[PDB]
């Protein structure tokens, strides 16, 4: 079980963050693999990928994702200047994170339509500390736990719609959870 933070494991960047509540076990495995097992967690997000990400990376993932409650499986990352937290959501649990959010378009990529949304976080944790930032979402209609994500299709569609990204910070395949339980085992490349 790993200490919250960032680093490198078996050639891949990882980031694992939680809110301190307890109930999450994040582990790094061989190559691009990571696992998450959680039981009555707080808020958390962790996984493997790259630091920094790029605006045209093709990201592959495969494995198992078994949430019980509020959780997502995504390509997850940040930009700076502007500060943006973004999600290309491939699967989720009890909650579609776009519920009640303003829909900003659609994009077709990697075998599914995705619906695009923007939300905002005010005075919240971020890669630079407490800050205000928009969140950009592409939410896959056809849920899956394996596939490839052509990130450029999302970032280009977001830009077309007026959702600008700054300089890329980290970019991972991640499990997000919010006060839920589950298990997952995911391999990135
Ligand atoms: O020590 C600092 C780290 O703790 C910090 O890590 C980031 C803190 O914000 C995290 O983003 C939240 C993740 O969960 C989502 O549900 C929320 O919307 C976000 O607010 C992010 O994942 C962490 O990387 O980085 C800076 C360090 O100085």
């Amino acid at each position: 079980t790993i200490q919250p933070g960032t680093g490198y494991n078996n050639g891949y960047f990882y980031s694992y963050w939680n809110d301190g509540h307890g109930g999450v076990t994040y582990t790094n495995g061989p190559g691009g693999q990571f696992s998450v097992n959680w039981s009555n967690s707080g808020e958390f997000v962790g996984g493997k990928g790259w630091q920094p990400g790029t605006k045209n990376k093709v990201i592959n993932f495969s494995g198992s994702y078994n949430p019980n409650g509020n959780s997502y499986l995504s390509v997850y990352g940040w930009s700076r200047n502007p500060l943006i937290e973004y999600y290309i959501v491939e699967n989720f649990g009890t909650y579609n994170p776009s519920t009640g959010a303003t829909k900003l378009g659609e994009v077709t990529s990697d075998g599914s339509v995705y619906d695009i949304y923007r939300t905002q976080r005010v005075n919240q944790p971020s890669i630079i500390g407490t800050a205000t930032f928009y969140q950009y979402w592409s939410v896959r209609r056809n849920h899956r736990s394996s596939g490839s994500v052509n990130t450029a299709n999302h970032f280009n569609a977001w830009a077309q719609q007026g959702l600008t990204l700054g300089t890329m910070d980290y970019q991972i395949v991640a499990v997000n959870g919010y006060f839920s339980s589950g298990s997952a085992s995911i391999t990135v490349s």
